[PDB]
């Protein structure tokens, strides 16, 4: 396949949450292949360091990895500030990190609910807070926040996850209004059922394969690279007047 | 005006969050006028006790008020269990309580963000957890969760509020799937700009009046009673096959 | 099983398209049970006459039936004017009629496309045109336009039908703005897969029964009366500040 | 100002309706700049011939223009077949043509309604019918159908136009399901208020300039080229698993 080049992304400073594995890793790789200067946080140290080495080996700018638990807001904001000290002000923020662990209403404790929101919802807000003054100094920027088809499909088996994934649309739309005067675009990206290693290992069974075939309009695997292309579009000059909106990349499910 | 009677609501046990003032108080009154046995929590003791006395004086079943800060999940769940001991299992849950205090991205602390979610998002989940076993014993039930046009309009000036208000759609839709086998309906109600005393006192100015007139299709005040009628419909047998959906009562704004 | 009474509907003048069978017949019955004065058009003469006699035998105001092919706009507008001569100005319009005949892209002729639009889309516009001056004289009114979950599902096998069913949202929303100054409300009602006799006999098989069970959150038949209750609500004073919006009655499918 | 290159578009055969002026002309230019072989229809002969000469003078493959009134389905389908004879099977279809003439409910005749639908709705269906067998032979393709924020805004003053613009979503979603097995993607593109020459000269006044400033989150003109970039993305291999969805390019209005 012959994929796009976005000359406007060369030299841009890009910060990604959860960039070590899964969709995050495809977004890190896609931006580095455009010549962007990427930084990302993850807790998966071995996979993250290997990804950075592989991208450099392929001829692209080595992404800057920092180990950071996104549940620790002070450590996360300190990490973003330290990376801004290395790369300069960020142009692009990608709020990708999540965790889709299943859970039942009747078993969720206060502590578990809090932890689900600390992983899936809170980091996005503090990431925006950490990058906006630099984006104003750079004359604008683009923020991409990840939702999920899970809440669109009324998906069962993880109601705190659906809650957090729907919340992304309110974060996007409130911020689009607040930040638009500074030429900062804020959009939602909503994947379908993406065949990452995690999805194949934990959640995909024969019944899940039959649900994909019934519900997708296009047959075949939705893959991390499909999502990465939409994020590159939304970060590039090509999308300069897109804001507040939801971009669904789902092979026709919802 | 000559408003509906819903014979199916007579004798039903109804729990409402934030029922002492504003839209909550109109929902308490509307259910009591149908002959339902209402219970509600609020922190506004004087207004809440006065509301209960006024409804009894008007000839209806006296609602049971309990003072409870919804930020304290253990106290809130204990309160629901104590009220179930008085009225029996609940048939209807209305997740109404919120707080729309304005705030700027750049000024939000970790503690403030946590408190916004503790008021606007977390109580709804634990309210559902507290009532579902009783609704199964009653052979079904109806859960009504409040969103807001704020996130639909990309409203500025309160991004944690828009985040929490969008999150309601994911709580509704994940739970509709999980609880539907038990004949428990779960729907979202989304008010427009409702002229409560709070809205008139804090947020309404000449510019806000001009925004209402430009954006509403129907001129005039959207009022608490308009929202109460939609909640009664969604709790009554008349709506027995509505679930997962959003009901917007907004005079045509969004 | 104890359904609502809407005192505001007693004596109201109600016009319904396609009121002789299916969901339309349930709407005609539901309005007559509230004491409204109903008129409706259909091509199904024997079923329509039988329904009017059954309603009269149940003790309600006998609906006025007129045979009319909605494809004939002049005849249809003349029929509405003649019924306005009998009942007075209409308060409520329900645009219900449709025909969901399946068809394949590659087989649709120009004449077939035009006929599909003549049945499914064009009548609604001219129904509104015919009732609006009377609604202005009555001091307002309520218009209910039927969509379908078909377009929300990306339903295959009838692309001109999905086209016409999505078009309802644009009719509703353009007219909500144009008619709101006259206190005329305009809303969309979107049924799920309603077990009318026609749906069961034309389109239902064992696979369809499995699709209903997988996709509905609430098990059991979505029935004409469920849709009728939503239309009563939207026509009654209880919904006086609902306009422009979509009300989905689908047991949680979409 | 350094816009993307999509190598997958070089040599692709692209058919555009209404490609002579406005957004259509920007789409024609953008595809030709990528090295695609473009054909388009319009009624604006002098503007269309000029555009083809300007594109040729810029060094790109010269688009093929044919004069055709899209209201004449047989003539339109014959024109597509003749252009397929010149370029080969089409890979990409862009259903862009429309006409937003204002009109009032009370003044619309049967003939005017039919003409509005003949211009704004019917051509898209027959364009798909004319290109699909070639797209199957090419092993897939991409269809882009234009909606409008007008229906999302509940825009007044043109109810047949809002009807036709909402109808696009049902055309897109029914066909995404029917054509997905052939690897044909079908998506909706929904512009905001795009500052074409026609919009500025017909519809813009000082009030409209204030409405744009209040409603857009990003200040400044939404331009034809912004829409063109979204259409390129949806036609390129980068969007190979996008189907059934709406892509809104509106500077944050709706
Ligand atoms: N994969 C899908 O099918 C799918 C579907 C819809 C939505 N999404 C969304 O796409 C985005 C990416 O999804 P994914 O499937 O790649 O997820 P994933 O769980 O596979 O990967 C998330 C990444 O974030 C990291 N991460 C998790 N918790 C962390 C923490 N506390 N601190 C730091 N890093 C942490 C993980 O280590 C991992 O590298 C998410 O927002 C997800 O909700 C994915
Ligand atoms: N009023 C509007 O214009 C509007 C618009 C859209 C959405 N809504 C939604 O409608 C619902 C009700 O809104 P409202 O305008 O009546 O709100 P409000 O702020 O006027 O009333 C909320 C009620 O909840 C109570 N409450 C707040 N914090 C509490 C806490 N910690 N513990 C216990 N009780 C607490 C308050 O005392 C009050 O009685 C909310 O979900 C709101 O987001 C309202
Ligand atoms: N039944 C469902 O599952 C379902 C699903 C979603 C949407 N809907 C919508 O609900 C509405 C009612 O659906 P239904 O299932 O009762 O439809 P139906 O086809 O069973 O009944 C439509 C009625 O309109 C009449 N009608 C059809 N063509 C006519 C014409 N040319 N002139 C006059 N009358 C004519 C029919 O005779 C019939 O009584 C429609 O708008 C439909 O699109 C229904
Ligand atoms: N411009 C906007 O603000 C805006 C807003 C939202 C949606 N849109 C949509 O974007 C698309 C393009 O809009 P636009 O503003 O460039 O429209 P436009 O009216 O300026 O241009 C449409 C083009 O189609 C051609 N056309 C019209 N009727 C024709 C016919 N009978 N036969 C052949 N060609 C015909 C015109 O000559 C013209 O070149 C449309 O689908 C429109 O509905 C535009």
């Amino acid at each position: 396949v012959q994929l796009a080049n976005f000359p406007s992304l060369k030299g841009k400073r890009v910060f990604i949450t959860g960039g070590g594995t899964g969709i995050g890793a495809a977004i890190v790789e896609a931006f580095a292949q455009q010549g962007a200067h990427v930084a990302f946080v993850d807790i998966a140290t071995e996979a993250s360091e290997a990804l950075c080495n592989d991208i450099a080996a392929a001829g692209h700018p080595k992404p800057l990895f920092r180990h950071c638990d996104l549940r620790d807001i002070p450590a996360f904001q300190a990490t973003i500030a330290e990376l801004q000290g290395q790369l300069g002000d960020f142009d692009v923020l990608v709020n990708n990190a999540a965790n889709d662990q299943r859970h039942k209403l009747e078993e969720v404790t206060l502590e578990y609910w809090n932890d689900r929101i600390a992983i899936n919802q809170r980091p996005s807000f503090f990431a925006v807070q950490s990058v906006v003054e630099g984006m104003k100094r750079r004359g604008g920027g683009s923020i991409i926040n990840f939702s999920s088809i899970s809440w669109h499909q009324s998906g069962g088996g993880f109601p705190v996850y659906t809650t957090a994934k729907a919340s992304t649309l309110g974060l996007t739309r409130g911020l689009a209004r607040d930040l638009g005067p500074h030429k900062i675009r804020v959009n939602t990206v909503t994947p379908g059922w993406v065949m990452t290693e995690r999805q194949i290992k934990l959640w995909l069974d024969e019944e899940g394969k039959k649900a994909i075939a019934r519900n997708q309009c296009l047959q075949g695997d939705l893959l991390p690279w499909h999502l990465a292309r939409m994020v590159l579009f939304l970060a590039a000059d090509d999308s300069a007047m897109c804001t507040a909106q939801e971009f669904i990349v789902d092979a026709g499910w919802v």
